[PDB]
């Protein structure tokens, strides 16, 4: 059950690549 | 098993994204 | 043992990456 | 198993990070 | 090999904190 948590903050890294892509297209 | 099969997704999905990142630096 | 390490790192790799986020829509 | 892949993965991942920091400071 | 996952994501931290910096450089 330490990988479910591993698993899930993959996932959060995934959203926040996205994030700061989509904001250095916004410069 | 079915976990690391997640993160193994996950570990592509970043890398394609760092690149990304990295040709806008590039770019612009 | 390996695994917590790990996990830490993550959750810090999260927050580091929302921190940077928070960064770019500064300026 | 898929931990050459999460190894290399990461191995790779460092690379492209320190490449990042390099074109920071260059630039 | 855990070592090898456990030592890169210590440097990616670093690396971001590295990242970071150079942000609040400039």
């Amino acid at each position: 059950e330490q990988l479910k948590w591993i698993s899930f903050c993959l996932f959060l890294i995934c959203l926040l690549l996205l994030c700061i892509i989509f904001m250095l297209y916004r410069g």
